[PDB]
């Protein structure tokens, strides 16, 4: 079976999964996941030696894939200068100064210790300036939380009407949920701008994964919009911990005053990262390398007579088991109308990638890099349609719909 075959081939790591388990709750996965001890590029090797094509390894933040050497480089070269903490850095400077000029919207920043201080710094940042104590965001102390549904442009007309004049801010992150597991359309975030504008609120957009990936200007950029603040992190941060808080003067102008300048280390990685981004037009490379994927996965379904679409839009993509691989309208996800895939289904895909030597995230969700190739996605797409073989061996692929 798929799940014995993957306990021998990683016995190596249901070890240490036991060690870590007497330290730590409980559990992503359900047998056991995979430990790891190397990577370089596109690849990673596990405790038992096995070596694996890598699709999602750092969440999106590696866009430039593992271990890139320029990146490396900067990293030991700050790292020999024995600054790890720093009151003032000139890297620190220098990267701030990328980011300024990537994103036309960020005029002021301040850099913070990761992603989530980014998003809550930035509600605060909200609440102060504008004296109010709502903040609006979608769905997937809460009676300071406004939800909206995703697509629901006249549920958020609502929402302004009547909770608007008490609405600091309309957080949203574009393309959707985890990079789009849950799409979102620009067109909603337009309209969610402009009502944010008129009503008085800031819109803060959440770029921790759009940004250097989908574009050197971030998404804002592509969806010509120019929102109150943006976080960043991830690839904005060179892949190393740390996050960035950027905005218009007047509202960044609430920090600092009455209502952390920067770890060196990220600097030296970020500054890296973001020019090896820029002068080889990596997102340009990768946009296109994730619209091949996409393509050839829809027709490695319809080819095998099976119901399950891959979605998403620039260097990724995400699996829905259910729908056609011709579906072009993802209303059915993000209206929750599609049946939620088998978990059982799921963990057996992911186990028997493995088996084959490829590894995705979560319940069926790629990140490209920078050193994928062309051959990188025919391999996964052949591996795919092995792992669809072993799957309905195991009768775990429902051909139906709801």
């Amino acid at each position: 079976s798929i799940l014995n075959d993957y306990k021998r081939k990683t016995e190596g790591s249901v070890f240490w999964a036991q060690r870590a388990r007497s330290v730590m709750p409980d559990g992503a996965f359900d047998p056991h996941g995979l430990f790891i001890s190397d990577a370089q590029g596109v690849h990673k090797t596990d405790v038992d030696g096995n070596v694996y094509l890598d699709f999602f390894g750092g969440h999106g933040a590696l866009v430039l894939g593992h271990g890139h050497p320029r990146v490396n480089a900067a990293i030991a070269e700050a790292l020999s200068h024995g600054v790890q903490y720093a009151a003032s850095h000139p890297l620190e400077v220098r990267w701030a100064e990328r980011i300024v000029a990537a994103f036309p919207s960020i005029r002021k920043l301040r850099f913070t210790g990761s992603g989530t201080e980014t998003t809550l710094l930035a509600l605060r940042v909200a609440r102060a300036f504008t004296g109010r104590r709502m903040i609006l965001r979608f769905e997937g102390t809460t009676a300071n939380t406004l939800l909206i549904r995703p697509d629901d442009i006249e549920g958020m007309r609502e929402v302004f009407a009547n909770h608007g004049s008490d609405i600091a801010a309309f957080i949203a992150e574009p393309v959707g949920s985890h990079f789009g597991v849950t799409p979102v359309s620009d067109s909603f975030l337009r309209e969610g701008a402009e009502l944010a504008r008129q009503y008085g609120a800031l819109f803060i957009l959440d770029e921790v994964i759009s940004g250097f990936r989908v574009g050197n200007h971030g998404m804002q950029a592509l969806l010509d919009v120019q929102p109150d603040l943006t976080c960043l992190a991830k690839a904005s941060a060179g892949g190393l911990p740390g996050g960035i808080l950027g905005g218009r003067e007047d509202v960044m102008g609430v920090l600092s005053r009455g209502s952390f300048t920067g770890n060196p280390i990220t600097a030296a990685a970020a500054i890296a990262a973001i020019d090896t981004i820029l002068e080889d037009d990596v997102c340009a490379k990768i946009n296109d390398l994730g619209q091949f994927a996409r393509e050839a996965m829809n027709h490695l379904f319809a080819r095998k007579g099976l119901n399950w679409l891959a979605y998403g839009r620039f260097s990724g993509f995400h699996l829905m088991p259910g729908l056609p691989p011709n579906t072009t309208d993802t209303g059915s996800i993000t209206r929750a109308e599609v049946a939620r895939p088998d978990v059982k289904m799921i963990a057996a895909m992911r186990m028997a990638l493995i088996l084959e030597g490829v590894d995705i995230g979560g319940r069926g969700s790629v990140f490209l890099s920078a050193q994928h190739e062309r051959e990188h996605v025919e391999h996964l797409v052949t591996t795919f349609d092995r792992v669809l073989d072993r799957l309905a061996d195991e009768n775990l692929l429902s051909w139906q719909g709801t």
